[PDB]
């Protein structure tokens, strides 16, 4: 896990993160292109700690379609070697790539998530924070899940009224993801309250059918949303199910 500083060639800052700069760079074990966490006042046993947590936690996973940690320097500057994903941000990505992006692309991202929750959901991993903002591109035809954090929006019932966080909760919160991807990056619930939201769920409302959403990807957004959590889908069947939507819609 501890990486040699003289294998790290630093480049341009990418964007600022709790703990200080994230910078761009290169690797050599063959040459990988790579996001270094910088940490300004790591000098302080406690802010290391809690910089340090997130490779703690991020060393146990390896998915295609999790942000993959390339590893650590604990010596002083301390910093976080994470894969880069050059794109940035899912919301962006689909914001100005609104319309390069064909609906087989959209189902694509939607899948590859999926496939990324059923690993952690096969790992007994609860994610808590699913939504398009915590999701990379790493390129045109690859996301990658992530985690840089109340969404309310996002949130289960049982999650906002109880503070439950499940597997159940987690397919809450990927139907809502589903949608904003399908909405190239429009957040959920736009100009409503987060305490007009809680009554609209308990009454039946749910997020409308997106724009050339097929009505088949919108079924399967609903079963995310039941009220239940035991009626909710598992990540097995909402890949399974999103593999069959994106052959439907390659063979046009
Ligand atoms: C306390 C704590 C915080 C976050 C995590 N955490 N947990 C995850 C999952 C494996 C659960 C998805 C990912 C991360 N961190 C992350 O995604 N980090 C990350 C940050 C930046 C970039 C990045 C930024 C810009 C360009 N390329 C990559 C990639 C990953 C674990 C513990």
């Amino acid at each position: 896990y501890e990486i040699q500083r003289e294998r790290i060639e630093l480049g341009r800052c990418i964007g600022e993160g709790q703990f200080g700069d994230v910078h761009q760079g290169i690797y050599m074990s063959p040459a990988l292109a790579v996001a270094i966490k910088t940490c300004k006042n790591c000098t302080s046993d406690s802010v290391r700690e809690k910089f340090l947590q997130e490779a703690l936690t991020m060393r146990q996973f390896d998915h295609p379609h999790i942000v993959k940690l390339i590893g650590v320097i604990t010596e002083n500057p301390v910093w976080i070697i994470m894969e880069l994903c050059t794109l940035g941000e899912l919301r962006s990505f689909l914001q100005v790539r609104k319309y390069s992006l064909d609906l087989a692309s959209l189902i694509l991202y939607a899948y590859q998530l999926s496939t990324a929750l059923a690993y952690l959901e096969s790992k007994r991993f609860v994610h808590r924070d699913i939504a398009a903002r915590n999701v990379l591109v790493s390129s045109n035809d690859c996301v990658k899940l992530g985690d840089f954090g109340l969404p309310i929006k996002w949130m289960a019932p049982e999650s906002i009224n109880f503070r439950r966080f499940t597997s159940a909760s987690d397919v809450w919160m990927f139907g809502v993801c589903m949608w904003e991807i399908l909405m190239h990056g429009v957040k959920p619930f736009q100009g409503v309250k987060n305490n007009d939201v809680i009554g609209r769920i308990e009454n039946g409302e749910r997020l409308p059918m997106p724009p050339n959403c097929p009505p088949t990807l919108y079924s399967l957004m609903t079963k995310c949303w039941a009220y239940d959590p035991s009626r909710r889908p598992r990540f097995t069947e909402l890949k399974a199910q999103l593999s069959t939507i994106l052959e439907e819609e390659k063979a046009q």
